[PDB]
């Protein structure tokens, strides 16, 4: 049984956009922070420094300008940093125009999103499952290893820049990774035990996405008011939490984000709260473990995280065979979030059951399910590019 997003914590009905934006949204953001992801301890830190390390105006055979940027989270050269890779379509900037952007984290390093041999190899810890890794270190053989999730050339040909950062720059995806992370520097309390409401990897990954947006605001080649933040699976959990917390993001795409992302936790289908916390104890707050095999006690569910994107366009998508993510749970979260989008005059999927494969449904709140297993395919990206065409042609007032 789901909590109503349009009934406030004190029982009062939310009938208007101002009550939603200025009372209900903060209420919900604090519940997710305390009980699920942990508290984001600060937004933009003082002293952000942006250093363009490489700049090639004829990348991808002339189709793109490629930028690599060190985004340091403080002015001292000893503060932590992340490495941002950016491809911008030369066709747009040759017209004296700023390109809209797709921004998303990657799983195995910037050098894996494209075979482009001029990308810096990540100098960070790489997980064991990464293709062609030599003892947790990037290798030349890993180049383009994950390019099937990154149709860079097609995205650029449709008029969008592509920005990415390796999630492991922010928090290595391993159970001890928070100790080697922004979190270890940022909320570096004198103590050692992680506090019960301290953020984990998803919170730290999300914060990195907002810091990448800070960089895009300074880059004259891109329009930072037209940024679609996207992610696949665990990095899609991060894209949703980033897009919910930071309403600068123009559009939000959740590709098969599953448990603790778009899927309802109270459905108890596929991956559950207990299973995700037991396998990935660093992803959520320790407080989220209160709900292991007790999802009935959750004071929110993930439809309210989706509602936190409203009125900005939100795309939630599933893969038919990806039962672990609970595709029907992701769809029903979209349906339970729709009344908030409707409050703002937007439309969600028509229907009470999962649509047929490869038949997207909904207006600014959109869903599709595609055939096959978990992944981020050319078919997913085709639907996202049409979505962005419709809801990200926003360079006019
Ligand atoms: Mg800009
Ligand atoms: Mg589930």
């Amino acid at each position: 049984t789901l909590p109503d997003p349009l009934v406030g914590a004190d029982g009062t009905r939310v009938h208007d956009r101002a009550t939603w934006q200025h009372r209900r949204r903060p209420e919900l953001l604090q519940l997710f922070a305390r009980e699920v992801y942990g508290r984001t301890p600060l937004g933009r830190p003082e002293g952000m420094v942006f250093k363009v390390t490489t700049m090639e105006h004829a990348a991808l055979g002339g189709a793109a300008t490629r930028k690599e940027v060190t985004v340091r989270f403080g002015r001292d050269p000893n503060a932590p940093s992340m490495q941002l890779l950016l491809y911008v379509p030369n066709a747009v900037i040759a017209r004296a125009e700023r390109a809209p952007v797709f921004l998303g984290l990657n799983f195995y390093g910037n050098h894996t999103v494209h075979t482009d041999p001029a990308i810096a190899l990540s100098a960070r810890w790489i997980p064991a499952e990464a293709p062609n890794g030599a003892n947790h270190r990037a290798t030349e053989a890993a180049r383009g290893s994950d390019a099937q999730k990154w149709p860079v050339e097609q995205i650029l040909a449709r008029g969008y820049a592509v920005a990415t950062v390796y999630c492991g720059d922010l928090c290595p995806d391993r159970p001890d990774g928070l100790n080697a992370s922004v979190a270890s520097w940022l909320d570096a309390a004198a103590g050692d035990q992680r506090a019960p409401d301290a953020w984990g990897a998803i919170g730290v990954w999300a914060w990195g996405l907002s810091r990448a947006l800070d960089y895009l605001e300074t880059d004259p080649l891109v329009d930072a008011s037209r940024v679609a933040v996207h992610g696949h699976s665990r990095l899609g959990k991060a894209a949703l939490w980033a897009g919910a917390q930071d309403d600068r993001f123009a559009l939000v795409i959740s590709n098969e984000s599953g448990c603790g992302g778009a899927a309802l936790s109270k459905r108890i289908h596929g991956e559950t709260v207990a299973r995700i916390n037991t396998v990935f104890p660093h992803w959520f707050a320790r407080n989220f473990r209160r709900y292991d095999d007790h999802e009935e006690a959750l004071p929110v569910d993930q439809h309210e995280l989706l509602a936190l994107v409203a009125p900005r366009p939100l795309y939630v998508a599933s893969a038919e065979d990806d039962d672990w993510a609970d595709p029907r749970g992701e769809f029903l979260a979209v349906k339970a979030a729709e009344p908030v989008f409707r409050l703002f005059g937007q439309t969600g999927p028509s229907g009470e059951d999962v649509p047929r494969v490869n038949e997207p449904s909904g207006g600014a709140l959109r869903y599709h399910i595609r055939p096959g297993p978990a992944g981020m395919t050319a078919q997913d990206w085709a639907f996202y590019l049409a979505f962005a065409d419709e809801w990200l042609k926003s360079a006019l007032p």
